[PDB]
């Protein structure tokens, strides 16, 4: 009477798992890729502007 | 005994699948953790500078 019920448990476990692995495979450079990104054109936005701030306060001078 | 050999192996992947299930999550959430207040104070400065920069040049030309 309990040969049936080690097997049902046997299967739950495996495709309750594969769902979750590759779910969780995907999101990890899912969300960092993404955001390395959009610092990097606003970070050679950011110096070019810094250096133009600048320049305003040289040729005023 | 054969049916607890057929057991015991895809537990083993199983709790080999769990610690690379919650090392996944555990680094994806602490990147995440500082990187978003990153791109909120920038704005801040981004906006404080050029609302300056259209305020300089009027006075400047």
């Amino acid at each position: 009477e309990e040969e049936m019920r080690k097997l049902e448990e046997l299967v739950a476990t495996t495709q309750a798992a594969l769902e979750k692995e590759e779910k969780a495979r995907k999101e990890v450079e899912a969300l960092n890729a993404k955001l390395i990104q959009e610092k990097t054109d606003l970070l050679r936005n950011l110096e070019g502007e810094k250096g133009s701030i600048s320049s305003i306060q040289e040729k005023a001078a």
